[PDB]
C-alpha cells in the first residue's frame, strides 16, 4: 500500500524531471572528466539504507516543555504508518528501530503491519532508564549496574524480553543504552559499578542468539551529571572485548566531549573490529539530537570518509548498522527524518567520490595541503542530482519534502488522530 | 509554626555541643594568630541569606525520566511548608522564589502562609517557556521574541501579571528567563529576534514599580540547541543597558560555555553596575543544576571572592539578589537545599577570611604565587564550626541534615501527601 | 612579476576547457534558481582580504618550529612573497604589518609595496613580547600593567605604530595583548581592566580623523587563568567606552568551545562595533589553521551574517577582513592562497542565498525550509566562479598548481640563506 | 646543602610554636573522628613525586618567554636547583630527565645527583623537536612517520634513552610524541597508528626485565586536527598490545573539556595499565599550571581513586608520580615547591576518607551522605600534617618562606649570566 498517492509522486516528479536531467548530465560529465562513472556512484547510493527511530516519529521535547504538532502518532502502529511515508519517498529507510516498552504490542501484529507497509525492523532498543507502571524495582539509582541484585536481575530479564520480541519481528541485534551513573562525587564507586555492569551484560550475552549482535552505547553525560558507567569509547571497547565476538560498540555522534575527534574513534574501533554501528544526528552543544548534517556537514562527511577507506584498505566482514537517533522539537518529524536520511546519503556519496589513489600518494609524501584538498574536491561536489536520481529510479520522490507537503499527508492524519 | 519539633532541634544540638565548642575555640585561636576575630566573621555569616526555589523542593527530572520520592509537595502551599524546614534548620533561606503560573494562588493566602511560616518572597519568575491550558498562542517558536505580534503581547501580559502578584506579596523584582532561540541555522534572524525581544522587554519595564528591578537571565543553550536570544553576559549587558536603571543581569553559574571564567563576568557586571544577582548551583558538563559546590567548591569560593572584594572596597549601592536554582533528581530535595545553602555560606565565610591588604600588596608587586596563596590560606580554612555556631545562635541546627533525618519529617509528609508515580521527562 | 606571466598563461590555457564546461553548467543551474552568475562573479572579484606578514614564514608551537626552505629574511622578502599570493589569487592586495617585527624605513616599505602592487591594511602593535633596549618588561602585562611607566611605554609603542601606518597608507591600528593572569588572585580583574581602559584612551587620542582602533578579544593564551580582553562582552565595553573610532575585531579561533560565533558577529553589527575579522579555522583552541579546512559551514554562516547586514541596509558597514594564521606543516604561500580562496568561497555561497525565500520561512517559523534555503546555497560548488574571477583579473585558474609549476619556492630557497643561530 | 642548615633551623624555630598548636588541634579533631594523626603523617612522609628537569627554568609560550634572574642553563645548574626543592619539601627526591636536552656523561650525572641527594625517575625521550645534525626531520612525525628511516631514527633515539637511564638508576621510559595531523586527510588514522605500534614494539624489545614503558596520550598540540595517541582509549590499546611492561601515563591537562579524569584513572587501574601521572592544573587546555592552583577538588578526587585502589588490594598498582609543569610568571623553584605540597595535600586528605562509611552510603544509594563523606576529608586543613612531615624529615615548616629568607635566587643570579643585564 502507499501512504502517499502514486499520482502525487508521479506529478511532482514530472514537474522536476527536466531540471534533474540537466543537473544529472552536467554532474555526470564533470565526474567523467575526473575519471569517475556517475552510474557506479548512483548504484551504490541506491543501496545505502539507514534505520529510522520509532521514538523520533512523534514530536520530541526537553525537560522544560513539549510542544506537540498536529496528528501526533498515538502509538507504534501510527508511527509505523508515518515511517512508511519516509521510506516511500526517500527509499533510504526500509527498516525501523523499536524501543520496549515504548513500542510494546503483539509482535505478530507488528510484523504483519511492517510487511504490509514495506518496512522491516532493525536493532531492538531496551529501556531501563525510565520506570513503567507496576514495575517492581525502580531504576532511579541505576539498572544493569544498580547496587541491588534484584534490580539488576530485573533489568537483565527486560533485555531478554526485548530479544524475544525482536526474534518474532525479524530483528538481529540488541542495543543497550542505559543512564546509569552518578550525579555526585562518592555516590558511586567507579570500579564496582562497572564490575556490576559487566556481570549483568554477561548474562544478556549468554541469552543472545548466535545470529544476533549485542551493541553497547557510550555517552559522556545525561541523565547522569557527574559520572556515567559507559561514558566513552574506551570503556565501550573494554565492554565489547570482554563480552565476546558478538558484542560491539555503537557510536552516537552527539555523545562525545566538546571538540572530540569522532572520526578517529570510528577508525580505531574499525581497526580492532568493534565498530558495531552508528546513531546519526548533529549537535553544537551537547547531545542535541538535531537533524543529521544540519550543523556540521563536513564532520559527517569525514566520518563516512573513514567508512569508505575501510573498504578501500581491504577490511573484511565490516557491515556496521546505520541508524538515525534524533529528536524533532520544532519541525514536522517526518520532514526532518526525510532530510536527515538524505543528508546521510549525501555524505556517503561524497565519500565515494574521493580519489583514494591520489590521497594515498599525498599522505605518503606528507603533502598535507593537497591531501586535504583531495578530500575537499569530493566534499564540495553537489551530489543532490545523484540522490534525486537514485530516489526516482527506485520509486521515490525527486524532492521528498515538497512531495510530502503537496500530498497533504499531515492534514490527513491530523483529522484521523485526536488533538 | 515549627515544621521541626523544637525538642528535636535542642536534642540534636546538645548531642553535638561538646564537639562544636572544641572546634570553634580551636578555629578561634588559629584565626586569632592570623589577626582575625572569629566573632566578627560569625556575625556576618549569620546575616547572609539566599533565596530558595519553590520549584526546587520537589524532585526534578530529565527529558528521559523523573523518579519522584515520597511525600512530593502537591502545590505552592506544600512547597512553602517544606521551605520552612530549610529556613528553620539553616536560618540562611528566609525568602522563597515563586514561578507563575506554577505557583499561582490567592496572593492574600500566599502572604498569610509565608508570615505564619516565617518566610518572605524574593524575585518573581515568569514562565513563557511552556504552554499552559487555555493559552491562546503557543510558545513553541518563542515568546517575547516570537515573530507573531499577538504572541509577544500575550507574553508581555503574563509578565505584567507576575508583577501584580509580586506587588501583593512583598516581592521587589521580576526575573525573566526564556527559552527563545533556534535549533537550525537560518530558522531565526539573530538581529530581528533580538530587536523583537528588546521591544517586548521595554513594555514590561514600563510596568515596573519605582522600587522594583527587572532581571534578564542569559543561557548558552537548552531548550534551544543552535542559537539562543539571550545567550551570554554580553547580550545580557546590552539588554540591561538598553532597558534602563531598573534592569540588571542575573548570572546562573551553569549557563556558560565550557571553561568560561565566570568570576570575571561577575567582576565586569559589578564594575558597570549591572549585576542583579545570582542563581547558585554546580555543574560539570552543561546546565546540570547540581548542588552548589558539590563539584567545584573552589570556583564557588572564587565567585564569592569577587563579591566580598566589592563588599569590602565600599561598592555603594550593591545588594545582589542571591538565589539557589537547582534540580534534585537523586536526593531528598530538602536535604540538598539545606547543604547547598550551607555550602554557599561556606564560600562566603572563607572569602571573608582573605587578607585583603596582603592580597592588594601581592597584586601590586606582581607576586603571583603569594597572591594565589593568600586566597588559598582562606579557602583551606575549615569554617564549618563558624557555620554551625551561626546556626545554633540563631535558632538553627548544628547539623541540619542529621537533625532533619532525626525528626522523621519526610516520613510525616509522605503519609499526609498522595503517593507519586515515575514517568517520562518529555523526550 | 614574481611569477612569470607566460607560466600563468600556460597553466590557465591547460585548464580553460574544463573551466568553461563547469562555469557554464553552474550558470545554467543558477539561472534556474533566478540567480545571475555574472552578478555573483562581479562581486567575488572585488572581495579582498589582507594577508598577515607574520604568516608568510613557517610558524611553530612552544614545542618546536620546523622551517622549510627559502624562509623570508625580513619584511622585504615577506612582501615579495605576499606579491605572489596577490598575483595568483587577486584576493589579497593588502598586507598587515606587525611592529617591531616589520619595522623599517616607512618610505622604503611604501616603495616596495607600490612596486609590487600591494597596499597596507591595519597596523598591528606588539606588546606581548620584549624587544631589545626596552626599559620595562611586559612579562606581567603591558597596557594594563600595574606599573605606570610600563603602561606609558606600551602607549608610546602604539602611537609609534600609528605614525608608521600614516606614512605607508594604513588607516587603522589593531591592538591585541596577552595581558592577564595565570593564577587566581594574581590580578584584580576590575583594576586591571581600568588600567587598560586608561591606556587605550590615550592611544585613541592619537588617532587621525579617518582612522579606526580595533581591540581583539581572546579567551586564553598566553594567560591561562584570566585575560583582560577575554571575550566580545568585554570587547564591546571597550569600544563603547573609547568612542566612535573604536570597534571590535573578531578572530574566529578566540572563543570558548561550542560558542555561536556568527551570533556574536550579528550582535556587534547591530550595535555598530564590528570592526573586522581575523580569519582562520580551528578544532581545539586558537589553532590558527587554514580558513575553512576544518569547519567550512561555520565560515559560511559567518558570511551569511555579513551579507544579511547588507540586505538589511546597515549603513557605513565596511568591516576590515584579514587572515591571521600559522602555517606549521605546509608551504605558507600555498596555505595563504587556498585560505584566501576558501574565504571567497564562503562569501560567494552567502551571496547565493535566496533571502526573499528565507525571510518568508523565518516569518512563518518554517525552520526546516529556512535551514534548507541556506544549504541550497552552501552546497553549491562555486569553484568555477572563483576560478573565472581570477582568470579575468590576471590571476590563476588553479593558483597552487600554478605556484608549483613556477618553481618559485626552489628559486627563493637558493636566494635566501637559512638562519643558523 | 643548597640552603644553609642554619637558615632552615632558624625559620623552623620561628614557626615551631604555631605549628605545635595547629598540629595538636588537628590531632584532637581527627581523634574524635577515629583517626590517628601520627599514622597519617607517617604515610605523607613517604609520598614522593618526581620533579622535571625542564621545569626549574622559566617556561614560555609560542608568543614569548620572559626569563627571570639566575636561570639555570644545562642539566648541572638544573640539578642544583632541583636539590633546593627536595631539601625544603623532602617530597621530591628524584628528577625526571629529557634527552637530548639533559645529555651529559652518565657518570657525572650520577655523581652530581648523589652529591645533591637526588635520584633519577623515568627517562623522557624527545622526538617532537629536531636536534642539530639530525639525518631525518620530525616535522611530519617520528615513531609514526611515513618514512621508514625516520621511524628507525626515532626508535634508536629511544633505545639510547634506555641506555642512559640504565647507567643512572632509572627504571622506566616515558614516550610522548607530537605525531598527528593539522588537516583532515593529511594522515590515514589507522595506518599511522599501525606504524606507531610497530615502532613501539621495537622499543619494547630493548627494555630490561625490571623496566616499564609508559606511553602518554594528549588530545591536541602540537597537532591541531588529529593526534596518534589522542586519548586513554588509544593509550590502553597501545599498552595491551605491547605487553605487561607497557602501561599508560595520565597527564591531567591532556583531556577534552569537562572530561571525568578520575574515572579514567579508575578504569586504567582496573585493567592494570595505570603506569603513572603527570601532575599539573589547568582551566582551558594543556595550561601546565601549578598543581591544585585552579581545581583542588579534582586533584583530591584523583587521589581518592588512588587510595581506594590500595583499600581494595589492587594488584599491579605501583604508579609513578611526576610533576609536569611550565612556570611562566613565577620563580620556578617556588612553584614546584608549592605544587609538590599541593599533591601531598590531596594525598593526605584522601587518606582521611572514612572508607567504611563511604561504602555503606554507596550501597544504600545515599548520594548526599556519600558526597559529604568525601567532603569531610577534603575540607580538613591538613597543612599541619604537611608541615610536621617536613620538619621531621629535614625540611622546612614553610618552604617558600624559608626559600625567600635564604636568598637563594639572588645567589644563583650572581653566579649565572643572563642574556642581558
Ligand atoms: C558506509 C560503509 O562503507 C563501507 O565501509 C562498506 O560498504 C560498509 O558496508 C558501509 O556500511
Ligand atoms: C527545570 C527543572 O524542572 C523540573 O525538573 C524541576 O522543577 C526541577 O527542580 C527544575 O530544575
Ligand atoms: C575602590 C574601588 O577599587 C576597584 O574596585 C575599582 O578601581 C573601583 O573603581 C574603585 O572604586
Ligand atoms: C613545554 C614547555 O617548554 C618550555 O616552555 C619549558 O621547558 C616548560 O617547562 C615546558 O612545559
Ligand atoms: C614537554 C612535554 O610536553 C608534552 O605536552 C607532555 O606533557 C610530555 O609529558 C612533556 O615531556
Ligand atoms: C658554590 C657554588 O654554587 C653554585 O651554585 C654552583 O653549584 C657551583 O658549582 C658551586 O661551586
Ligand atoms: C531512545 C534511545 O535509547 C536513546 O536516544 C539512546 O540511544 C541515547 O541516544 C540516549 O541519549
Ligand atoms: C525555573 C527557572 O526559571 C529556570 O531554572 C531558569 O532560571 C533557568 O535556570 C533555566 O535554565
Ligand atoms: C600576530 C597577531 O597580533 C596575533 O595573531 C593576534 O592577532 C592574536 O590572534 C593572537 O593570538
Ligand atoms: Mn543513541
Ligand atoms: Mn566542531
Ligand atoms: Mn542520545
Ligand atoms: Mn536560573
Ligand atoms: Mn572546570
Ligand atoms: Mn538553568
Ligand atoms: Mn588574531
Ligand atoms: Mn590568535
Ligand atoms: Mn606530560
Ligand atoms: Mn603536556
Amino acid at each position: 500500500e502507499f501512504r502517499i498517492a502514486q499520482d502525487v509522486v508521479a506529478r511532482e516528479n514530472d514537474r522536476r524531471a527536466s531540471a534533474l536531467k540537466e543537473d544529472y548530465e552536467a554532474l555526470g560529465a564533470n565526474l567523467a572528466r575526473r575519471g569517475v562513472d556517475i552510474e557506479a556512484v548512483t548504484a551504490k547510493v541506491e543501496k545505502f539504507f539507514v534505520a529510522v527511530p520509532s521514538w523520533g516519529v512523534g514530536t520530541g521535547g526537553t525537560r522544560f516543555a513539549r510542544f506537540p504538532g498536529t496528528g501526533e502518532p498515538r502509538g507504534i502502529f501510527d508511527k509505523l504508518d508515518d515511517c512508511a511515508v519516509i521510506q516511500q519517498l526517500t527509499r533510504a529507510t526500509p527498516n525501523v528501530s523499536l524501543n520496549i516498552p515504548w513500542d510494546k504490542a503483539d509482535p505478530k501484529e507488528l510484523k504483519a503491519r511492517g510487511d504490509a507497509l514495506g518496512l522491516g525492523f532493525d536493532a531492538m532498543n531496551s529501556n531501563t532508564f525510565s520506570d513503567a507502571p507496576g514495575q517492581a524495582h525502580s531504576y532511579k539509582y541505576g539498572s544493569l549496574s544498580h547496587t541491588n541484585a534484584a534490580t539488576r536481575a530485573q533489568a537483565v530479564e527486560h533485555n531478554l524480553e526485548c530479544i524475544e520480541i525482536g526474534k518474532a519481528i525479524g530483528s538481529k541485534a540488541l542495543t543497550v543504552w542505559i543512564g546509569d551513573g552518578s550525579n555526585f562525587p562518592g555516590q558511586s564507586n567507579f570500579t564496582r559499578a562497572f564490575e556490576r555492569y559487566l556481570s549483568a551484560m554477561a548474562e544478556i550475552y549468554k541469552g543472545l542468539p548466535d545470529d544476533w549482535k549485542l551493541f553497547s552505547e557510550h555517552k559522556m553525560y545525561e541523565p547522569a551529571f557527574y559520572s556515567t558507567v559507559v561514558q566513552d569509547w574506551g570503556t565501550n571497547y573494554l565492554i565489547a572485548q570482554t563480552l565476546g565476538p558478538k558484542a560491539q560498540c555503537l557510536v552516537d555522534l552527539g555523545h562525545h566531549a566538546p571538540n572530540t575527534n569522532i572520526e578517529m574513534i570510528v577508525a580505531r574501533l574499525i581497526q580492532f573490529g568493534k565498530l558495531g554501528g552508528f546513531h546519526f544526528n548533529d549537535s553544537k552543544y551537547g547531545d542535541d539530537d538535531l537533524d543529521a548534517g544540519a550543523i556540521e556537514p563536513y564532520r559527517l562527511f569525514l566520518v563516512f570518509n573513514e567508512l569508505v577507506d575501510a573498504e578501500a584498505r581491504g577490511v573484511k566482514g565490516f557491515h556496521p548498522a546505520h541508524m538515525i537517533d534524533q529528536s524533532h522539537n520544532v519541525t514536522d518529524p517526518i520532514e526532518s527524518l526525510i532530510n536527515s536520511a538524505n543528508e546521510i546519503r549525501r555524505a556517503y556519496a561524497q565519500a565515494l567520490l574521493v580519489d583514494r589513489a591520489a590521497l594515498s600518494g599525498y599522505q605518503e609524501d606528507n603533502d598535507a595541503l593537497m591531501a586535504t584538498e583531495t578530500l575537499k574536491r569530493a566534499y564540495r561536489t553537489d551530489v543532490e542530482p545523484i540522490l534525486a536520481e537514485a530516489r526516482r529510479r527506485t520509486g521515490g520522490a525527486v524532492d521528498p519534502v515538497a512531495t510530502y507537503r503537496a500530498s497533504g499527508y499531515r492534514a490527513r492524519v491530523a483529522a484521523e488522530r485526536p488533538a
